[PDB]
């Protein structure tokens, strides 16, 4: 009887304005995304009027802050609910988040993944059509410790920030290292100078046979390792979160940020996996996720796909018209940099970071169909962000032609086939999943 | 010609009024800091009004927030010139420090290190009094990153924050050592999840026989050994910024917040020795420190005062009224917990942390006496804090008794010796330094 | 692959509604502005809603305000980009640029020239269309000294104002009439008057064989002349956006304010000159000035077309609603005196000033086509604004009938002739470029 379409995509890195140009493929994909009943995309940059301060994020590629008219290129093109939790959206502050927030319902765009405080952050945000309605949760496991936002006390009030997705990584070390690493906090005086730290507590921070020092918790185990979970309030509270919204919706996606790679820089982390099997079983009916500047691949989990990168629906970081102090202080300089003049030196003129490879400049919209929350087709339309062309000219989105369509839908399933996921492939470079139902 | 007398304290985290009792004793010191010319205290504490929002400083003890009405209690005390760098200045945020200036200057205290950008963070404040001037910078080597305060670029604002002197720690290890610390990199998998990180920036960002792992640098030496360094930046322009300060008044007084402890909790990082020495190279009349909960030793450097550390002048920690979320969940409960339940049940009621120690509850007011900038007096006032006082009574600063006053000054001659720093006493527990002039 | 047109025109001086009539040949202008990729226009006009206050500029022809609904009518005939720098953007002072810009962004139409500090309004304004983009930086070499934009300090914020172009004049004399003026300064008593600055100066500010007096440079040549140069500083730092522009957009324009003449009132500055080879030596597109009420000279540099003055597309000085005070000061009168009256008694009712003149009411829009930034078109449209019309009529432009725009282009051709630029013309009196490509 309900019968959805919901489009799907990456980040959303937008700083100019004419995203959608005059390419009859773009317009193909704009006409693509306003066909459906919710298209998706999040929301990585900070629109602002001016309020805030930049923080530094030197880490994540630096400040990307954009005017707010950059929303208007975002509505235009076709996307109607946004995801906000990334390691970007704090880059003006708490200040800079809020105006974030007043922006976006002053324009009345649905958004979810930020909030005043950390159950606002954690809520979905119901976008509702004539055909139905549909949840958006948004969480991000990349960002700067203590953005993530606060609940309130009985006290003090809450604080504005990300909803977060926490994990804590572990080293697996034979007992002979493990005793290396211990002789070596002892013998470069390390442990002297917890003294103090071991009369207030009582006892050595680093002894909880399991260890911690250098900021890293290390275990003895038979074979080295390494290991990955998630911190499990926030699974918790996330999966308690998509129960409530499954309740009030008649489909539920989880959008997840996630930058960390697994054993290659291919696989997710093993807690992302973790978490999206867990928010499948909690009731979403898609997971989307993103952070990598590259494509994933696709797995189907008890009927339902999980999108583990889709790469940037808009890559346009070289393009932003404010640079901060901080960022600027990154590259050496004889005289006062441009911001285009920074970005070039910053990449050796193109030589070095994302530029030179061809698999960061593809991307994927998956168009999903569901009949009374039954995944029933997922239709994969493969993106062209434009690789060598020139820097204002790259990061755009458009529907890729048969060739390019088929080179990145040949990459997608090659992601995908260590999850048993098979595509079926149309003449001109566009394809499904293959499901069971 | 010109004869100043600056009192000098430590952090004063005051968060209750009645700041001086009706003792006989709190009065004399009240009377001690009203008969100088200028009295310094480094406010550990953010008066709060109600605007900012609360930051995760778990590390710090906690959120340390107060009704702004302290401030009078300081000012009243007869503190006249406040230091603001230390790790907990942002503990409300940028918006926090953006008020904590608004409140200091609706009630006329000059302040330093805090400010809306990098420099007004840096910039030194001038008291002018009828017998002279005094330039105060302040600065802190313990913060959360990203606190520190940030210039304005071309095209963005800077970032409201503290003043910092940043440093670098390196464990120098024997080859051997750094060999296993190679092979439980490769091992563990840990470099393999850099390979994307190879590929972008060319080579691996580890290896610079130096290495960098675990967010700790190793360097290979004969011996295992621990090094501190101040960041190159900080300390340069820390030290312009005092040799601006010597042009433009009589003393010039700088003060440094650092946790940092070195071989031994009572010793200072290499790193704050090396910048109190500096800071006296370029001009200044006195070194004052203070951030470990303790006193630390007193050295004369070219005929100019370092007071490593004078402890706490105010310790109102557990009474402070105002308790985050965050705070609160660092302790297991079965109810909701009051602030001061909270603090007793964070202490193990009084078993643990600051309270069952009497280190923790003295500290030193030194009254210096300057003659055209040579220091003719240091005298010493020890303070007793009310080690042993229920937790609503200890804190509050008084003069010590004779007895109380002997053991205090015992204590800082016992620290200042490995510093060749000499001490004469009188009958009533305090005493003075022992000059060459 | 990228074929972009662009519309340009001069000084746009409107201060009443209804600027496209319903005269079929004002109907066609409206037409061929819309009908191109982007349209500019330079604002020579403050629109208010009552902030600021007016400066004095009787040298500029005093005040031009307009209400703020004077933006619509602009927008409305089809210009998209708008150059704000020129002499009368500081009108309504630092206020008044600021209530400028804040009209411009609440109705989203993208501007240059003007900003908040000297950085802001250097930078160029990227005007993005589904076609590509182009990049718009404004200056101009006319103002009144003082109201260029001024960048902040690490202790003053910057100051709000326009991107100047300045320059130097130096007065080539012989030997003899050099001596000649050195002993009218001695004669007069005019060096004595400069004592003072020779004890504190340690030298006479007039003696840099050069000298300098009556606030004007001479210098000792063989024959006498005139020579024009760029302050250095200007010209460097807007060559350093126009190449950071060229960077991010399609087409870089620089449009320049110059009312300066060179040896004749037809020709322009050496400086202007030399300034617009640079413009397109560091990779502008396109160079086109105003200023002067009547056309200049075309050239072709490089391939790039350079407009020394396009007239006014615009000019309704006359019929301002708000002059003030020091400019209803510049008419005697026997009583006061309403803004009609006023700018009637100003020109002597019609017998002086720009009214009785032919070439003052003519204007041009060039519709450039470019391919990939190869200058493939240069069509040529005169502009008739109504010489002869009573004073509410004329100032409104509109495309020229056959016989008015024959001469227009005849006298376009003759002032481009010294360049080497032809001209092709049409039957309808419009015409276009000659071109090598
Ligand atoms: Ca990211
Ligand atoms: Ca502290
Ligand atoms: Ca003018």
């Amino acid at each position: 009887m309900t019968r959805l379409t919901v489009a799907l995509s990456g980040a959303c890195m937008v700083t100019r304005g004419g995203l959608i140009t005059s390419d009859p493929a773009a317009e193909r994909l704009r006409d693509l995304l306003r066909g459906t009943d919710f298209a998706v995309t999040n929301l990585e940059v900070v629109p602002s009027d001016g309020r805030g301060h930049p923080v530094h994020n030197a880490v994540g590629g630096g400040c990307l802050i954009a005017d707010s008219a950059v929303l208007d290129e975002v509505t235009a093109a076709g996307f109607s609910v946004l995801g906000c939790a990334n390691n970007h959206a704090m880059d003006l502050g708490t200040e800079g988040v809020l105006g974030t927030m007043d922006l976006l319902r002053a324009r009345g765009i649905p958004y979810a993944g930020i909030g005043a405080d950390l159950t606002g952050a954690r809520r979905p945000v119901y976008a509702d059509r004539p055909g139905g309605s549909l949840a958006l949760l948004s969480c991000t496991a990349t960002f700067l410790p203590g953005q993530e936002a606060a609940d309130p006390s009985p006290e003090l009030p809450g604080r504005p920030g990300l909803n977060p997705l926490r994990h804590t990584a572990t080293m697996q070390v034979t007992a002979d290292q493990m005793d290396v690493l211990r002789t070596i906090d002892a013998e470069t005086g390390l442990r002297a100078r917890r003294a103090e730290a071991r009369a207030l507590l009582g006892v050595d921070p680093a002894l909880l046979d399991r260890l911690a020092l250098f900021g890293t918790r290390f275990r003895t185990a038979d074979a080295p390792g390494f290991t990955t979970e998630c911190d499990p309030r926030d699974l918790d509270e996330i999966a308690r979160w998509v129960g409530e919204a499954r309740l009030r919706a008649d489909l539920v996606v989880v959008s997840v940020h996630s930058h960390e790679p697994g054993p290659t820089p291919e696989t997710p982390g093993e807690f992302l996996r973790v978490f999206a099997h867990r928010m499948i079983d909690e009731g979403a009916h898609a997971v989307v996720g993103h952070g990598p500047h590259f494509l994933r691949g696709v797995e189907l989990y008890r009927n339902k796909p999980i999108f583990y990168s889709l790469g940037n629906i808009v890559s346009q970081i070289e393009l932003t018209d404010r640079v901060s102090a901080e960022d600027y202080a990154k590259v050496t300089a004889e005289r006062p940099l441009t911001p285009g003049r920074y970005y070039d030196r910053l990449s050796g003129h193109g030589t070095r970071l994302f530029a030179p490879h061809r698999r960061y400049w593809q991307s994927l919209v998956p168009v999903l169909t569901f009949e009374d929350g039954t995944l029933t087709a997922a239709r994969l339309h493969p993106v062209d962000l434009g690789f060598g062309r020139p820097v204002h000219r790259r990061g755009r989105p458009r529907l890729a032609d048969r060739a390019e369509a088929e080179k990145t839908l040949t990459d997608v399933a090659q992601l995908s086939q260590p999850y048993g996921t098979a595509i079926e492939v149309m003449d001109d470079g566009t394809g499904e999943l293959a499901l069971d139902v």
